Protein backbone atom coordinates (compact mmCIF):
# COMPACT_ATOMS: atom_id res chain seq x y z
CA UNK A 1 0.00 0.00 0.00
CA UNK A 2 1.41 3.34 -0.91
CA UNK A 3 1.73 4.81 2.78
CA UNK A 4 3.72 1.57 3.45
CA UNK A 5 5.90 2.39 0.55
CA UNK A 6 6.24 5.87 0.74
CA UNK A 7 7.77 4.81 3.97
CA UNK A 8 10.15 1.69 3.47
CA UNK A 9 11.48 2.58 0.70
CA UNK A 10 13.95 5.63 0.09
CA UNK A 11 13.02 8.81 -2.33
CA UNK A 12 15.08 7.61 -5.42
CA UNK A 13 12.85 4.14 -5.54
CA UNK A 14 9.91 5.58 -5.39
CA UNK A 15 11.16 8.51 -7.62
CA UNK A 16 11.56 5.65 -10.38
CA UNK A 17 8.84 3.33 -8.88
CA UNK A 18 6.39 6.17 -9.75
CA UNK A 19 7.64 6.87 -13.11
CA UNK A 20 7.73 3.76 -14.71
CA UNK A 21 4.10 3.45 -12.94
CA UNK A 22 2.56 6.84 -14.91
CA UNK A 23 3.26 4.99 -18.10
CA UNK A 24 0.17 2.03 -18.12
CA UNK A 25 -2.47 4.36 -16.45
CA UNK A 26 -2.13 2.65 -12.95
CA UNK A 27 -1.29 4.66 -10.01
CA UNK A 28 0.18 3.84 -6.31
CA UNK A 29 -3.63 4.91 -5.17
CA UNK A 30 -5.75 1.83 -6.98
CA UNK A 31 -2.96 0.38 -7.48
CA UNK A 32 -0.72 -0.13 -4.06
CA UNK A 33 0.25 -3.68 -4.80
CA UNK A 34 2.24 -2.85 -8.04
CA UNK A 35 4.07 0.13 -6.55
CA UNK A 36 4.82 -2.50 -4.03
CA UNK A 37 6.19 -4.92 -6.46
CA UNK A 38 7.78 -2.44 -8.40
CA UNK A 39 9.26 -0.15 -5.48
CA UNK A 40 10.96 -4.28 -4.04
CA UNK A 41 11.96 -5.54 -7.90
CA UNK A 42 14.12 -1.78 -8.32
CA UNK A 43 15.77 -1.74 -5.16
CA UNK A 44 16.50 -5.01 -5.38
CA UNK A 45 18.19 -3.88 -9.09
CA UNK A 46 20.10 -1.57 -6.75
CA UNK A 47 20.94 -3.80 -4.08
CA UNK A 48 22.51 -6.37 -6.73
CA UNK A 49 24.34 -3.43 -8.60
CA UNK A 50 25.69 -0.78 -5.53
CA UNK A 51 29.19 -0.94 -4.65
CA UNK A 52 30.45 -3.28 -7.57
CA UNK A 53 33.16 -2.67 -9.22
CA UNK A 54 35.69 -3.82 -11.75
CA UNK A 55 39.81 -4.16 -10.55
CA UNK A 56 42.66 -2.97 -13.46
CA UNK A 57 43.29 -6.41 -12.99
CA UNK A 58 39.70 -7.24 -14.15
CA UNK A 59 38.64 -8.89 -10.89
CA UNK A 60 35.23 -8.25 -9.08
CA UNK A 61 35.26 -6.23 -6.29
CA UNK A 62 32.99 -4.73 -3.90
CA UNK A 63 34.07 -1.60 -2.05
CA UNK A 64 31.44 0.82 0.19
CA UNK A 65 32.51 4.11 -1.25
CA UNK A 66 30.97 4.01 -4.60
CA UNK A 67 32.02 6.79 -6.77
CA UNK A 68 33.23 5.21 -10.20
CA UNK A 69 36.78 6.95 -10.76
CA UNK A 70 39.56 5.71 -13.59
CA UNK A 71 40.77 2.62 -11.78
CA UNK A 72 37.11 1.15 -11.05
CA UNK A 73 34.63 0.41 -13.39
CA UNK A 74 31.24 -0.41 -12.25
CA UNK A 75 30.29 -3.69 -12.55
CA UNK A 76 26.60 -3.56 -13.38
CA UNK A 77 24.75 -1.25 -16.06
CA UNK A 78 21.73 -0.51 -14.55
CA UNK A 79 19.10 -0.57 -17.17
CA UNK A 80 16.03 -0.93 -15.02
CA UNK A 81 14.49 2.34 -13.63
CA UNK A 82 15.95 4.26 -16.82
CA UNK A 83 13.66 6.06 -19.12
CA UNK A 84 12.89 3.54 -22.16
CA UNK A 85 14.30 5.65 -24.58
CA UNK A 86 18.02 5.89 -22.40
CA UNK A 87 17.51 2.03 -21.70
CA UNK A 88 17.03 1.22 -25.36
CA UNK A 89 19.97 3.23 -26.43
CA UNK A 90 22.16 1.58 -23.62
CA UNK A 91 20.70 -2.16 -24.30
CA UNK A 92 21.34 -1.33 -28.27
CA UNK A 93 24.56 0.00 -27.63
CA UNK A 94 25.97 -2.68 -25.69
CA UNK A 95 24.75 -5.50 -28.30
CA UNK A 96 26.50 -3.23 -30.76
CA UNK A 97 30.06 -3.49 -29.17
CA UNK A 98 29.61 -7.41 -28.65
CA UNK A 99 28.13 -10.43 -30.15
CA UNK A 100 25.12 -10.03 -27.85
CA UNK A 101 21.61 -9.88 -30.11
CA UNK A 102 19.45 -7.33 -29.18
CA UNK A 103 17.06 -8.78 -26.43
CA UNK A 104 13.06 -8.86 -27.06
CA UNK A 105 12.88 -7.39 -23.46
CA UNK A 106 14.26 -4.97 -21.86
CA UNK A 107 16.73 -6.64 -19.12
CA UNK A 108 17.10 -5.69 -15.61
CA UNK A 109 20.89 -5.37 -15.60
CA UNK A 110 24.21 -5.98 -17.93
CA UNK A 111 27.13 -7.55 -16.23
CA UNK A 112 30.45 -5.84 -17.94
CA UNK A 113 32.56 -8.96 -16.65
CA UNK A 114 30.28 -11.56 -17.75
CA UNK A 115 28.86 -9.69 -20.67
CA UNK A 116 25.61 -11.09 -19.70
CA UNK A 117 22.30 -9.64 -19.53
CA UNK A 118 20.27 -10.20 -16.12
CA UNK A 119 16.87 -10.87 -15.61
CA UNK A 120 15.66 -9.71 -11.66
CA UNK A 121 12.68 -11.32 -10.13
CA UNK A 122 10.91 -11.20 -6.83
CA UNK A 123 8.20 -12.99 -5.79
CA UNK A 124 5.69 -13.93 -3.27
CA UNK A 125 4.91 -17.37 -4.83
CA UNK A 126 7.31 -20.26 -4.66
CA UNK A 127 10.97 -19.45 -6.46
CA UNK A 128 10.64 -22.86 -8.56
CA UNK A 129 7.21 -21.40 -9.67
CA UNK A 130 8.01 -17.99 -11.20
CA UNK A 131 11.85 -19.00 -12.70
CA UNK A 132 10.04 -21.73 -15.24
CA UNK A 133 7.35 -19.02 -15.57
CA UNK A 134 10.24 -16.57 -16.49
CA UNK A 135 13.06 -18.67 -18.38
CA UNK A 136 9.83 -19.91 -20.66
CA UNK A 137 8.96 -16.39 -21.87
CA UNK A 138 12.57 -15.73 -22.02
CA UNK A 139 13.74 -19.05 -24.10
CA UNK A 140 16.36 -18.80 -26.10
CA UNK A 141 17.66 -15.09 -25.76
CA UNK A 142 20.33 -16.17 -23.10
CA UNK A 143 19.40 -13.74 -20.37
CA UNK A 144 20.61 -14.69 -17.04
CA UNK A 145 18.45 -14.93 -14.35
CA UNK A 146 17.89 -14.79 -10.78
CA UNK A 147 14.57 -14.82 -8.71
CA UNK A 148 14.21 -14.03 -4.98
CA UNK A 149 11.50 -14.72 -2.81
CA UNK A 150 10.37 -13.08 0.67
CA UNK A 151 10.72 -16.39 2.43
CA UNK A 152 14.83 -16.00 1.66
CA UNK A 153 14.66 -18.64 -0.89
CA UNK A 154 16.41 -17.94 -4.12
CA UNK A 155 17.18 -19.52 -7.81
CA UNK A 156 19.45 -18.69 -10.83
CA UNK A 157 19.87 -19.89 -13.87
CA UNK A 158 21.60 -23.33 -13.52
CA UNK A 159 22.50 -22.72 -10.27
CA UNK A 160 25.96 -20.66 -10.23
CA UNK A 161 25.52 -17.03 -8.57
CA UNK A 162 27.94 -14.30 -10.11
CA UNK A 163 26.61 -12.33 -7.40
CA UNK A 164 29.13 -12.56 -4.22
CA UNK A 165 27.27 -14.25 -1.47
CA UNK A 166 27.74 -11.75 0.81
CA UNK A 167 25.42 -9.19 -1.22
CA UNK A 168 22.83 -11.98 -1.64
CA UNK A 169 22.57 -12.22 1.60
CA UNK A 170 21.56 -8.33 2.35
CA UNK A 171 19.28 -9.03 -0.09
CA UNK A 172 17.13 -11.89 0.96
CA UNK A 173 16.84 -10.03 4.22
CA UNK A 174 15.91 -6.66 3.01
CA UNK A 175 13.19 -8.89 1.42
CA UNK A 176 12.55 -10.56 4.87
CA UNK A 177 12.61 -7.43 6.93
CA UNK A 178 9.69 -6.01 4.48
CA UNK A 179 7.73 -9.39 4.58
CA UNK A 180 7.69 -8.35 8.56
CA UNK A 181 6.81 -5.07 8.04
CA UNK A 182 4.02 -6.23 5.89
CA UNK A 183 2.59 -8.22 7.77
CA UNK A 184 2.56 -6.18 11.36
CA UNK A 185 0.89 -3.71 8.93
CA UNK A 186 -1.55 -6.20 8.10
CA UNK A 187 -0.35 -5.61 4.71
CA UNK A 188 1.22 -9.15 4.07
CA UNK A 189 -1.80 -11.33 2.92
CA UNK A 190 -3.51 -9.00 0.41
CA UNK A 191 -0.24 -7.97 -1.49
CA UNK A 192 1.12 -12.25 -0.99
CA UNK A 193 -1.86 -12.82 -3.17
CA UNK A 194 -2.28 -9.78 -5.25
CA UNK A 195 1.15 -11.58 -7.63
CA UNK A 196 0.26 -12.46 -11.14
MN1 LIG B 1 12.22 -7.96 -13.40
Amino acid sequence: MENFVRTNFNPMILERAEKTMKEYGENPQNEGNKFAAISTHMEVCFMYSDFHFIDLEGNTIVKENDDDNAMLKHRFEIIEGQERNIAWTIVNSICNMTENSKPRFLPDLYDYKTNKFIEIGVTRRKVEDYYYEKASKLKGENVYIHIFSFDGEEMATDDEYILDEESRARIKTRLFVLRQELATAGLWDSFRQSEK
